[PDB]
């Protein structure tokens, strides 16, 4: 009844990112949604959370050199979305094939063997839907466990056997 | 001109591998080399290595729907040297910027809570002087762990610590 | 396979073709695709270029002996796709290490400084949609310039610098 | 902003359009396609047929007073398709039970007397394929001529008996 009604979002600036140097735009609207695990540490506060996103956007610019923290979005097990390079920027989270086709959300944390809670899950389903409101993800777009697409355990079993009931995972 | 017998390589054919599909090349001498692992099952004979080397094969080419497995070279627990895309093919191991410019090793199993076996360790080393000696890689070449160039827990932590005490690693 | 109507292709007939002798099958699915142009003359009417694709084809079997028009598919600057030895018969169109994986598209024409069309642009990376929807090409096949594989002018300048931003294309 | 648009259709700038003020939307999956002829000039080249669309639009904004051309899309004897209304915009093509649960395509020329060249044929069914591809039309959609739905000699007797023997024809 009126338009903006998706998802928030822990804006960079609250989980004190870097600034992004990243230029390379998606184009919207995006086809592909790769889910990956950061494969780290988990968090489950807002406050342990955002540090994990400062942590792990380190090792991508910092270690890595890159333009930013790879990943498009960022899953908390606090139950939020951290917001990466977002829906219109190139992520670096798939390879040369997926990056400028899809939007990559990680989770924060190792789910080989370990679900992420509900609160995750739904912070996760909620962007996505949230993206398909927005128009910038297709309201047919599929969603690839990072394994599918690129050599890697991510996002994890646990976490992978769940997407795969998800109604927009195609493999 | 030399040319030894420096491989004691296992051939792809006497591992059964598919066919490639690859045909991009590397350039000679190649100056890096950059360590992962597999992050699977290992195998400590040549009957259980060979078979390993298929699945790890078969993932990449079946299921990833790439040309080749991604690595250059694999590294079996049973001390012996598997040909993957070998030293002339660009490998698909380590994303678009160090894949043109760098051998991929990969070691057959997941190295975060063991290390491989000194008779896998002896056969990479081996292997990467006989890299020197063919004047495929440069006699001052430099190792990276996998994680030194793309996010991942590849290596593995017990490997990492191991590649970073070598003659050739830069940091 | 699958049944599916997919892009608009003139018809071997339609251009009055000289019957194919060609027998060596493609393996699908088919990996690569080779952009050339055909440094002969171009056309802009389904009657002019009709005409082309019949001397083109009258060169490659008539003049060079081989057993049909040497591309896969033909574009015309009519915005028409003309139908070559198609999707299932190996061309000859890039040398003996790419012809037998890859198929072979070639714009009617000399684009060293013209572009084609969009029109022509269109129908080409239509027709490599239909491709991938009927199996012949593979979800993730790469595109390459001629030029990418042999030492030549073609696809031509101008051309290839549009090719290369198509999404699939790899050097 | 990636890979053109399935259908190799003619962009309406292309053509030199008028920009279009219509804002009614298609609620899609459309199930119905109806088939018109203009009943005006037919045109067999990419410059005369983008010249016929100018002139079909012209008669339909200039004098009749729409908010734009009133066919979602235009076949040209050329074999390409012109880009009308969309799919996604209510055309005025098929009346006030038939516009709002339709897609209008339209064969440029008077099919009473003339069949339009297979090229045409194919570039509607390339069309519509297109539309189910894209989720514009349902993959069971229904083709109905003209007449079918309004009292009017469209699409012309020709063109009428072709229509018939599609398969997504539904008398
Ligand atoms: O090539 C553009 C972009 O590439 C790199 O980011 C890569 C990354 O190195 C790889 O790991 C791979 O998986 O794909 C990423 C992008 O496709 C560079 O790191 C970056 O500096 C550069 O702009
Ligand atoms: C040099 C390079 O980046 N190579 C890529 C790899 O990252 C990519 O994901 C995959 C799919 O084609 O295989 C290689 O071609």
């Amino acid at each position: 009844e009126d338009p903006p009604a998706c998802g928030s979002i822990v804006p960079r600036r609250e989980w004190r990112a870097l600034a992004s140097e990243c230029r390379e735009r998606l184009t919207r609207p995006v086809r592909y949604v790769v889910v990956s695990h950061t494969a780290g540490s988990h968090c489950d506060t807002p406050a342990s959370c955002a540090q994990q996103a400062q942590n792990v956007q380190s090792y991508h610019v910092r270690n890595l050199g890159w333009c930013d923290v790879g990943y498009n979005f960022l899953i908390g097990e606090d139950g939020l979305v951290y917001e990466g390079r977002g829906w219109n920027i190139k992520g670096a989270h798939a390879g040369p094939t997926w990056n400028p086709i899809s939007i990559g959300i990680s989770f924060m944390g190792n789910y080989m063997n370990r679900v992420p809670p509900p609160r995750a899950l739904r912070a996760a389903q909620n962007l996505l839907a949230c993206g398909v409101a927005l128009g910038a993800l297709r309201s047919n777009y599929e969603v690839k466990g990072h394994r599918d697409v690129q050599p890697t355990l991510s996002p994890g079993d646990r976490l992978y056997e769940i997407i795969q009931t998800w109604s927009h995972y195609r493999a």
